[PDB]
């Protein structure tokens, strides 16, 4: 029920990609779920905004909504494919897998 | 209605500190709040996950959520107060400001 890290599936074969990708084809991205309220488990790393935001929202929810679960630390994956000229590519991408969540 | 920056006004006046700090006694500190899809905005400077997440929440949004509208960019302000000691103190709190927001 609270801010964590569930799956997320990525299925590169649905992106029109087929004469370009080798690999990987698909991979784990995950992504974040779930309330972000009191108690702020050392693992959320909250911000001093963030706890801020969260207090109010205690105190008065009708003025003020809660923070946010979201991905906090981000990693790369690689791709190798191959491009229109025919070349073997192999580019990183950043900020494609999720690490880590937290209340923001 | 869609990912933006609105106001929080935060009273230090609650917080239980009035014997102890000098200013400021309130601040603006903003929240971010709004609708995460497409199109996202320059302005939201999506991550790549980011952008994956949402595409997959549009394909079929009963498998995947979409991302959430979260400070992207936050500043310090400063706080004036008098320690138990009966010192002067002028100390710098970081993530305090919303700068910017972004979907995340």
């Amino acid at each position: 029920a609270r801010c964590s890290r569930k799956a997320l599936h990525v299925n590169f074969k649905d992106m029109g990609w087929d004469d370009w990708i080798i690999a990987p084809l698909e991979y784990e991205a995950f992504h974040c779920e779930g309330l972000c309220e009191f108690p702020l488990r050392s693992h959320l790393e909250p911000t001093n905004h963030a706890v801020i935001q969260t207090l109010m929202n205690s105190m008065d929810p009708e003025s003020t909504p809660p923070t946010c679960c979201v991905p906090t630390r981000l990693s790369p994956i690689s791709i190798l494919f191959i491009d229109s000229a025919n070349n073997v590519v192999y580019k990183q991408y950043e900020d494609m897998v999720v690490e880590s969540c937290g209340c923001r």
